[PDB]
């Protein structure tokens, strides 16, 4: 059945109530001071964690090599506590999985878990009026309010959700090598 | 942890969604066509099951020797399926629970579960303006759209939903003898 456990351990660890201009989003913390947030959560210079006013040090809008969106943000926040390492939970690859569950974390739903069942690597999305690349979609009516929720299976943290129709739900994916330590270049 | 798994079974098998002239409800099937329902859902002599319009042939409003509200209503349905018969998953007697599960079917949210904690025999309640009695207390900030919802630990169904202040989350308890067979006389 649905790895609750594991959605359950991840969220108690490794999330947080993130707050910009557009709202309330839940935050997957995924190594040291490094998070993710849906892009069109609209991150500035400073975001609310928990309600404590906080930082951005840095935020990427992550967009694939066709200069298209990923719909993902990785933002490095000014905090004290470093989130739990979780990057060995994320897929490698692309891929299509079973029996998922979608946790939110937000103001109004602390804690709330959902199985939204099998996820398919959907690929292009025009999420709603933005054309998007790398997105799954499981068959789940899923709403306002839940965007940035945390989708895994058993052992493996494989999107936050960004999107909905009504019928299916949509995640941007996330691949460990969003997150490898790297050599870089000017960005901004 | 949780019994996420026991949850999912009793919500799998023995919920539907109801709706009165008041909204949508979480809606338990106990057993055969009876199912229980919050007192204040209003229930009349028709109910929507499953977006199905469907003729409530008995409803009682639960209330102690004392006449105050349970703010439980058991309800028989004229349909086709029987419910798988839970009765043996119902407490004998009022009690305290340790890590329940919320568990919403409605039409915003088909499949939910909600970890709400340790549950505490509360006793009396002034529900939104209306004493009532029996009722079991989680602290966790429950919403509109959750009443019906299904309070579980594992092997154990013991209430629904009924209200919240914003910080805890109030049940009304199910007990074993609301159920048994039993010997009657006029009620209505
Ligand atoms: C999540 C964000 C939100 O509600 O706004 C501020 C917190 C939301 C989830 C979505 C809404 C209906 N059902 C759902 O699962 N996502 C969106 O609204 C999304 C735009 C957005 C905004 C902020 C952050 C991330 C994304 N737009 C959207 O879903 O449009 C509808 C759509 C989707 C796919 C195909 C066609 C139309
Ligand atoms: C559930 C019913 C509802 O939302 O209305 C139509 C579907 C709702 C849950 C409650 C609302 C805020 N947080 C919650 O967990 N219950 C109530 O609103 C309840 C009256 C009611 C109505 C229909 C069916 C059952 C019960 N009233 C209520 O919760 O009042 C607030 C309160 C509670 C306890 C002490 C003080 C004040």
């Amino acid at each position: 059945g649905p790895g609750f456990d594991f959605a359950q351990a991840i969220m108690k660890k490794n999330t947080v109530v993130a707050r910009t201009e557009k709202g309330e989003f839940t935050m997957l913390g995924v190594h040291d001071r490094v998070a993710v947030i849906p892009t069109h959560a609209s991150v500035g210079e400073t975001i609310y964690i928990n309600d404590v006013e906080t930082k951005v040090l840095d935020a990427c809008a992550l967009r694939d090599l066709t200069d298209t969106n990923l719909e993902i943000t990785i933002v490095k926040l000014d905090r004290n506590q470093k989130f739990r390492d979780i990057r060995h939970f994320l897929p490698r690859y692309e891929d299509d999985y079973n029996d998922a569950v979608l946790s939110v974390h937000t103001s109004k739903f602390p804690n709330m878990y959902i199985p939204v069942g099998q996820v398919t690597n959907y690929g292009f999305l025009n999420l709603g009026g933005t054309p998007t690349h790398r997105i799954l979609m499981y068959n789940f009516p899923t709403r306002a309010g839940q965007c940035g929720g945390v989708v895994t299976t058993t052992g493996k943290v494989i999107g936050i959700h960004v999107g909905g129709n009504g019928a299916q739900g949509f995640a941007a994916m996330l691949l460990h090598s969003y997150f490898t330590d790297t050599q870089k270049h000017h960005h901004h």
